[PDB]
């Protein structure tokens, strides 16, 4: 009766909002360490950065650390990754994290 | 800037939770109208009906109405559609909603 799990029509790449503490600076295509779960760690890839989110800034968890000074990916590779993710209906995190090992190695 | 839209190798069934109403019995495959953030109504499809939430059963956004008594999708189209999503890497959300029209 309680909790019901629903599926809702979401915006193209369903991303996760993290807050950037004062003094921290990131650009697209870079990796960061972020919180996940009431107390766990994990690695991600910034896809974009704006000045808004669905929830108030003060609610977003804060990015723990940036791993990449510059994009780990190439400018051309990156633009494509995002494109194929959008065009063929694949989760953006799914593509990126899968293609990183392939592309680097 | 402030917010960072990060991508994560998130699980397969990324869904949202909404407390089911009293005397309101719904099952998987049925469309349901639920509040969407700071705002008003919007249609959604129930994938699962647990008894456990990630957040407290106090500050959980509730449900509204059950637009269907019987699952618009068949135990057959259902099985199939969830397989599609999982085998070809497509968000359940997207396969289900995009599929509904064609179905009707």
């Amino acid at each position: 009766m309680p909790v019901a799990h629903v599926a809702l029509p979401v915006p193209l790449p369903r991303t996760f909002d993290y807050l950037l503490p004062e003094g921290m600076t990131v650009k697209a295509g870079c990796r960061v360490r972020v919180p996940f779960g009431k107390q766990q760690e994990r690695i991600g890839i910034v896809v974009s950065v704006s000045d808004a989110s669905e929830l108030p800034l003060n609610e977003l968890k804060a990015v723990v650390e940036v791993l990449d000074s510059e994009p780990v990916f190439t400018h051309s590779v990156w633009r494509l990754l995002l494109w194929a993710a959008d065009y063929y209906h694949h989760p953006i995190g799914d593509v990126l994290f899968h293609a990183l090992p392939i592309l680097l190695r």
